[PDB]
């Protein structure tokens, strides 16, 4: 069984090695991140999720010191609005060539998201080496568990379809299902409180 607690500024470099591995071919990262120096520039958006969203402003679950990590904003991160302000730059920037593809997915997929407060998964990985074996689940429970607490909706969004029954499973529901002309399939996932 998986050890899931809260992620410490000792976890960063496994965490951001965990995220790298786990999105080095993940169809929304390909999209919307220049093809120069790919993986450098999705472990940087990576280490900027997890330590100037996650840590700074959400909370952030690891399972196994970071074998697996699970980065959130809650109705607490009332600052996202800023950090998200002060990062976009340095996202356009690492978006490089990809910045119509970004722009595009964000249009495309701002008017599905929370318009009340949310539980929002940012980011989540598990080490390819560790896969299949309940990290995965373990360590994005904790923050499924503290939105149906709080009484508002957990939200997600993912454009890998073998997600889709991970993220059913755990009790979401696809709200939209996004057609990206030129570009990866999207869905939307709510888990209103008591879903499962
Ligand atoms: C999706 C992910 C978070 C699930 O973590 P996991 O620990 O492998 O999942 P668990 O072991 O808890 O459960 C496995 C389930 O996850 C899904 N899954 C998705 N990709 C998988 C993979 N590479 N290996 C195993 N299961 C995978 C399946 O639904 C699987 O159930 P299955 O038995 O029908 O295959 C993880 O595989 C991952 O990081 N993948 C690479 C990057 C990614 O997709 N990031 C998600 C952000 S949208
Ligand atoms: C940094 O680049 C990435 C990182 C991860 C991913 C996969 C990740 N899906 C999973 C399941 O892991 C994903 O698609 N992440 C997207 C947004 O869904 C997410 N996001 C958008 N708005 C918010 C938000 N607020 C509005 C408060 N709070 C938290 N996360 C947000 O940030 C990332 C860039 O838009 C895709 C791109």
């Amino acid at each position: 069984k998986p050890t899931v607690r809260l992620a410490t500024r000792d976890d960063v470099p496994r965490a951001v090695r965990t995220l790298a591995a786990a999105f080095a071919d993940y169809p929304a990262t390909r999209h919307t991140v220049d093809p120069d120096r790919h993986i450098e520039r999705v472990t940087e958006l990576q280490e900027l999720f997890l330590t100037r969203v996650g840590l700074d402003i959400g909370k952030v679950w690891v399972a196994d010191d970071g074998a697996a990590v699970a980065v959130w904003t809650t109705p607490e991160s009332v600052e996202a609005g800023a950090v998200f302000a002060e990062i976009g730059p340095r996202m356009a920037e690492l978006s490089g060539s990809r910045l119509a593809a970004q722009q595009q997915m964000e249009g495309l997929l701002a008017p599905h998201r929370p318009k009340e407060p949310a539980w929002f998964l940012a980011t989540v990985g598990v080490s390819p080496d560790h896969q299949g074996k309940g990290l995965g689940s373990a360590v994005v429970l904790p923050g499924v568990e503290a939105a149906e607490r709080a009484g508002v909706p957990a939200f997600l969004e993912t454009s890998a379809p073998r997600n889709l029954p991970f993220y059913e499973r755990l009790g979401f529901t696809v709200t939209a299902d996004v057609e990206v002309p030129e570009g990866p399939r999207t869905w939307c996932m709510t888990r209103k409180p008591g879903a499962s």
